[PDB]
């Protein structure tokens, strides 16, 4: 009967809440709008880094990439400060995950190559991981402002949680590459008020946030209980009824994570 | 059903969980063995300090009390450093709440005066708050050693929660005296791994812990939601099956408070 | 003295360092190459929006400005996503201060009006604050790429400090317009590795950075001691011996700010 | 001329200040009352843990130590909650450093073995490292209330900084034991408003604090530059002119640390 509390949070925040938690040997899966489509936003930056790491040897992280002023089309708090110096693949992976750097994600997508600047190649990496519903059709910041009902650049809480499970807890990556992604998400600096704020301090939380227009605000995370049991939590939400200028509500994601924590205790 | 999760941690930690959260205008009351009798242990020092504040004026806190080395009976991290100087009533209140000092509580009990070192006077104060169930018959450290089934020095999560609601949230004390009591519990240094560990960091938590033999571990608390809504959480537990030297499981209290936080979210 | 440490980092980083801390009532004035001219770079946007605040009332902030793709010339993380909808006056101020948007600054210069994109109007506001030395002649991205020795688009560490002192601590703007200017500089997102990284955490730091070619890296800041004492710190630097594409060294600005924080404590 | 700022801090805070920083290869040695005697306070718990580490193998840290209520003679936030279950030697080393547990330090002194609870063995360990000035004669908390002028339980900022240098940067311990002591001092929870508050955030600071009567406030630490250069900072202070109940001033230690940070920059 956890769907009642989730439905009450939707009424309180005027939002559509989507929550999925994969099942464990001891607990059942938590599902609220798990198979509904929400916008990817910056949450695609976590499997994108894994895609770059998967198709390249570890030595590729030192390849320097140079870009111009016209490449910075969205908020890039790190790419903005290295236009003259350039950036390696590893620095692009660090900025895309920890600071949600918009330009870093577009260069990482271009590093994947192929049509669409790497969007079709990234979606192919999800299909190889069993993901059958997610899709990425544009770059930043276009993928954030898709109209409601448009299935472009959307995923499901059920789909993105399984992808995050194989990248961190599964064997989709070797231990050396998987340890790089886990450390990057563990030091994320944009999710202090989302899933991290809903879980107690003794719980470990690595995450990658995502914000867009129409009040969109998601956060995919892997949590560790104080005893050490790992759970994957996928929380996504939008407020498309409020319009394009709808303000996201980070408290809804923090409140939903507090509901999930009581069930996982 | 929260009672099912409240019935698993008993089997998981081999304990007897007692939870009570007084109902508010928006939320219902959380009950699990709420009317079952649990030992006061060191939690009685919260209504004990409020008793001294109730009968005595503000200037009574500056009254010095002397004591010899014979009066130090239980754990007294502060009393073992003022045997030559003595402590004023205010210091004994600060030591009894924040550090759970055993000798300070015995001195505050004798400060109430009466039969048995101020125990009957203490129970008499509990009766004025409408609590006719709880009782205190012994002094430190004998009240922690009462065998199970015995009703001496016992209380219930139902009756101690309403008492804390009257003292901290109600009008049991005038505002200037109530501000002093809340500050001491807000700076408690013995409850980091109990209710404070089970609630998210953005929740304010004041508490007074209680430990004892037979695996007794209690924590009565008044928590505040990130929006400012106040609740009262009373969690008590023991493991009488493990014998006299049963080990108290602090993780059971912290894990129980997370369940309460989920429903209260 | 401080001048010898200020003469060491220049050798450590192969740069030309310029510091100025205007004297307050308590301590003296820290000066090192204070009157030597350094490039304005993106630091001119701090007094720019203050000029737009001064000669227009508060209702002018709501004025909409429509622009095309050809107007995007320098880096513009915020201005590049509002080509169809346009931006307001206040939105251009927030983007030019917090994100150092080049397009927003070139539009703010045009909003002040006048000849040559209104650069003389900008300097037409500096002498009114007493600044005789500083000058601005070009728009982005041309003011950043002036050759060394040229005096166009230059100020001095002595010249832009007292203006920042007048604009944050003096009486240059009314309180209604002062609150907005200070808030925008406190939420700056382009200078976490400069003066902010040099001062301890308990020091409030508002700033507006500036970076350009020839290894030019500036940061003007108003810091507050843990006790509430305000100070104006202006650190400008270039590397005019390494070519047009010399790498700017942010570490020198953070080390110089630490060398300023020592005497101020 | 850095001794001029240390004197003004002595004048402003009404306290005697002791500061020593051992000279590295690039910088010189910073001294201010470095050879004067200051009380040990809780700073002796850093070499005490290293003493137990040095005299015993790694698996000795798993030995369970049991104690009674009488062993809690000072503030012991960790030992007070483990009277029933007991504490291992590894847990005693953690609590003595991170939480400055009083009972844990006394038990570790007994683990060293020797006359008067093992204080003669701890002093002998300091003589082994080359320290011929420091001395420990009392236990907790008697070593904190010594009168001014007494050499009992005192060291010097010059001697304690050289002891801490070999224990962390030197090779007084093998890398396995040395990594445990460094990790414990890195996660200290009692020095937030002392040396840590005086250094920029991008400097890594491990430390152990000390506080006692007569306004005594010490903090020994090892800091790391943003580039990775290590320095040892020993800051001690008292206010013995203010009497037994003289309040300590943590801001004096934080302000003196900011002066050292600017010189080491
Ligand atoms: C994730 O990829 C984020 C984009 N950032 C959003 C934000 O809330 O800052 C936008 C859509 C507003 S942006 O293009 O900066
Ligand atoms: C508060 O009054 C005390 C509970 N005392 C326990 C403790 O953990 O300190 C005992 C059982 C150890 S005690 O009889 O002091
Ligand atoms: C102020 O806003 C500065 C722009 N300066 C440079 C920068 O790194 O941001 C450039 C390279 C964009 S300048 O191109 O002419
Ligand atoms: C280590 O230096 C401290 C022991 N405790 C002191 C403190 O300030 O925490 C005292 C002075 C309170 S004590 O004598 O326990």
């Amino acid at each position: 009967d956890l769907a009642d509390r989730f439905a009450e949070l939707e009424r309180r925040y005027d939002a559509r809440l989507g929550v999925y938690v994969p099942a464990t040997g001891t607990t059942a899966a938590i599902e609220y709008r798990a198979d509904e489509r929400f916008a990817f936003c910056s949450t695609f930056k976590a499997p994108l880094v894994a895609a770059v790491l998967h198709q390249n040897p570890l030595t590729h992280l030192d390849k320097l990439i140079t870009y111009t002023s016209d490449d910075i089309r969205s908020i890039s708090p790190v790419a903005q400060q290295h236009v003259q110096t350039g950036m390696t693949i590893g620095q692009l992976c660090d900025a895309a995950i920890r600071y949600s750097d918009g330009t870093a994600a577009n260069l990482l997508l271009a590093d994947l190559g192929g049509p669409g600047g790497g969007t079709a190649a990234f979606t192919g990496y999800l299909r190889s991981l069993g993901d059958t519903v997610s899709r990425l059709d544009a770059e930043e910041p276009e993928l954030n402002r898709d109209p409601p009902g448009d299935e472009r650049d959307t995923t499901t809480p059920h789909a993105i949680a399984l992808v995050l499970q194989q990248l961190v807890l599964g064997n989709a990556l070797p231990p050396d590459k998987r340890a790089l992604l886990t450390d990057w998400m563990a030091r994320n600096t944009t999710g202090a008020k989302r899933i991290r704020a809903g879980f107690p301090a003794d719980w470990k939380v690595i995450d990658k946030t995502g914000t867009g227009d129409y009040g969109r605000a998601n956060d995919i995370a892997v949590v560790w209980s104080p005893t050490g049991v790992p759970y994957v939590v996928a929380v996504m939400s939008d407020r498309a009824g409020g319009g394009y200028d709808a303000e996201p509500r980070e408290a809804l994601l923090a409140e939903a994570a507090t509901c999930v924590a009581g069930v996982l205790a």
